[PDB]
C-alpha cells in the first residue's frame, strides 16, 4: 500500500465526466473540474487539463496522468503551508499518506482549518486526534472514507485499506 493505491480506492476510476459526492463536475480519479454547475464549463476545464478537445471522455493513461499530477499538488500543497508543513513532517509515513489523502479530497486551506484535531496529531495523541477528526462535515458527508483515513491516523498501519 502507498498513497497512489489508497487514493485510487478512495477515489475510484471514470473515464467520463461524473458528480462527485458534492454533486461537483469531476473526472478519472477524482480530479475536480469545477464546481460550476454547467457540464459546458466543465468540459471546458477537462479540454484545458488534458490539451485536446475531450468531449467529456478521457483514456486511462490521461486519468493517471492527472492522478499523478493532483497527488504532487497535494504533497507541494501541504509543504508550502505554515500550519501543515510542521505536522506532515513530524509524522511517520503512513500517517502523512493519510494527511495527504484529506489534502487531495479537501484542500490545503480546508484541512489546514482542522486546528484542534492538527495539534492532537503533532502531539502523537493518536486516539485523541480520531476523535477530533470526527467531528466534522467531512466525517459525516464521507463516514466510510473518513473511518478509513481516521482509522490511518490512529494507528499508522494500513488496516483499513487492506482487502480493499
Ligand atoms: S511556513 C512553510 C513555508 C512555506 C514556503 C512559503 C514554501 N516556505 O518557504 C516555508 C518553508 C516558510
Ligand atoms: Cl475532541
Ligand atoms: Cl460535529
Ligand atoms: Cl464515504
Amino acid at each position: 500500500m502507498n498513497i497512489f493505491e489508497m487514493l485510487r480506492i478512495d477515489e475510484g476510476l471514470r473515464l467520463k465526466i461524473y458528480k462527485d459526492t458534492e454533486g461537483y463536475y469531476t473526472i478519472g480519479i477524482g480530479h475536480l473540474l469545477t464546481k460550476s454547475p454547467s457540464l459546458n464549463a466543465a468540459k471546458s476545464e477537462l479540454d484545458k487539463a488534458i490539451g485536446r478537445n475531450t468531449n467529456g471522455v478521457i483514456t486511462k493513461d490521461e486519468a493517471e496522468k492527472l492522478f499523478n499530477q493532483d497527488v504532487d499538488a497535494a504533497v507541494r500543497g501541504i509543504l508550502r503551508n505554515c500550519k501543515l508543513k510542521p505536522v506532515y513532517d513530524s509524522l511517520d509515513a503512513v500517517r502523512r499518506a493519510a494527511l495527504i489523502n484529506m489534502v487531495f479530497q479537501m484542500g490545503e486551506t480546508g484541512v489546514a482549518g482542522f486546528t484542534n484535531s492538527l495539534r492532537m496529531l503533532q502531539q502523537k495523541r493518536w486516539d485523541e486526534a480520531a476523535v477530533n477528526l470526527a467531528k466534522s462535515r467531512w466525517y459525516n458527508q464521507t463516514p466510510n472514507r473518513a473511518k478509513r483515513v481516521i482509522t490511518t491516523f490512529r494507528t499508522g498501519t494500513w488496516d483499513a485499506y487492506k482487502n480493499l
